[PDB]
């Protein structure tokens, strides 16, 4: 690895996941470093995983070999995301811009090389000094979070449908010993037609060591599982808890806890019963039952992503499949 990395450094190369991953480890180390003076030559290095993004003489600089266009797609706690165009190939994709000082190699490790349709393909990453750029398929339907905001709430059938696809994605991750670390609506991306969903945002991902146990800071407070808050050992079940919080979010048009408690929520999530009281009463028995098994406080008793995927698939059948329209009528969220 050490020899490989040395070769990659200073250059933007076409290559494969492991190369990107190995280089990304060096980036995390440099982000921790003390403030230094800017040199005259700003380091430009990375690797791209598709020939639709082409370096030129081992360089890939914004406003030279590529550019952003139009308004921002979105911004989370760590990165701004834009549409982009490669000036050589004309290819369009998304860029997530992250400062080196907050970057984590795991964000790439957790999705470079993967090939689930429920996970955004990673196209590569290059850095211009402290500016990290992460390239990935552009999805024109926005985030599930944006949809929930627009529509107010989602119908039970849309909610079940998307939760199911998320769990397909989590099962793929979990079987590869990857924890997503921040499952929520804002980190699920949609097609133009709203038919396909894919997980994004591996900024809080951790690579579960062969043990299958974890380092792990959670991404979003409202979606934290009790075992996390209690500071105990964490596994993939953490994600299924999160997915059920996202489920509640879609149904009620608001995160769990929020309407009832003022932060911090660590105390509450640990102290209180799981927020199954926030399951709408109008929900079908199989929906309520899935959400309840996913919000078991003891992770050992909590269902796996695969197990829950089954339950929610059947619950969708019970409500009579995906009938509701895409971008339908507004639904008033639960009020406090
Ligand atoms: N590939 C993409 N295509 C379209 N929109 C995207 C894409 N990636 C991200 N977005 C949007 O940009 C937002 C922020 O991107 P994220 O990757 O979630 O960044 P982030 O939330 O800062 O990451 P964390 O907090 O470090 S896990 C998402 O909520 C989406 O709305
Ligand atoms: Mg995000």
């Amino acid at each position: 690895e050490e020899y490989l990395v040395h070769a990659l450094q200073g250059s933007v190369s076409s290559g494969q996941a492991h190369s990107l991953t190995s280089l990304a480890k060096t980036w995390a180390a440099r982000g921790s470093r003390s403030r230094e003076p800017s040199p005259k030559t700003e380091d430009n290095e990375g690797v791209l995983l598709t020939e639709k993004l082409k370096p030129v003489d081992y360089e890939y600089r914004e406003e030279v070999h590529w550019a952003t266009h139009q308004l921002r797609l979105g911004r989370g706690s760590f990165g701004e995301v834009h549409r982009m165009e490669d000036k050589q190939t004309g290819f369009q994709c998304a860029v997530k811009k992250v400062r080196l000082e907050v970057f984590r190699a795991e964000e790439l490790m957790a999705c470079a090389g993967l090939t689930s349709p429920r996970i955004v393909p990673l196209y590569g990453a290059v850095r211009e000094g402290p500016w990290v750029n992460i390239f990935m398929e552009l999805l024109e339907g926005g985030s599930l979070g944006q949809l929930v905001k627009e529509q107010g709430c989602l119908p039970e059938d849309r909610a079940l449908y998307y939760l199911g696809q998320a769990l397909e994605g989590l099962e793929y991750l979990h079987s590869r010993r990857i924890l997503h670390g921040d499952v929520k609506a804002d980190n699920v991306l949609l097609s133009s037609d709203g038919s396909h969903a894919a997980l994004c945002d591996f900024g809080h991902a951790v690579c579960l060591q062969p043990d299958g146990l974890g380092d792990y800071i959670p991404g979003t407070e409202t979606h934290m599982a009790p075992e996390v808050v209690l500071g105990r050992s964490c596994d993939a079940k953490v994600d299924v808890w999160s997915s059920c919080c996202m489920m509640l979010h879609m149904l009620n048009g608001c995160h769990p806890w929020t309407q009832f408690f003022r932060g911090p929520l660590c105390l509450k999530i640990a102290s209180e019963p799981p927020p199954v009281r926030e399951i709408p009463p109008s929900c079908a028995p199989l929906t309520a039952q899935a959400i309840q098994e996913g919000l078991r406080k003891e992770p050992i008793h909590r269902v796996s992503a695969a197990e829950l995927g089954g339950k929610v698939n059947r619950a969708l059948q019970q409500v009579g499949g995906l009938k509701s329209p895409w971008r339908g009528e507004y639904k008033e969220p639960r009020h406090p």
